[PDB]
């Protein structure tokens, strides 16, 4: 057995993969409020044709989030079109 369990972040997976299929994971703010000490900023992840989106929180978790998404479907649906 291998001793020294690793995980790498939904943030960092997601988008340095990106790179790979020449596309990059977008986020963008759909709507923010501000009512209390920790906003809701909910940030859109668009990859390829997988579109995801991350509200609850502010960039702090909703951005992990919002990548988190894209990543899980990245292995299930396992983007990858055909030719004909």
């Amino acid at each position: 057995g291998s001793s020294g369990s690793s995980g790498k972040t939904p943030i960092q997976v997601l988008h340095e993969y990106g790179m790979k299929t020449k596309n990059i994971p977008v986020y963008e703010c759909e709507r923010s409020d501000v009512q209390i000490h920790v906003p809701t900023f909910t940030f859109r992840v668009t990859v390829g044709d997988i579109t995801c989106t991350g509200e609850g929180t502010s960039k702090k978790l909703a951005k992990h989030r919002a990548a988190e998404a894209a990543i899980n479907i990245l292995k299930a649906n396992a983007s990858g079109p055909s030719s004909g």
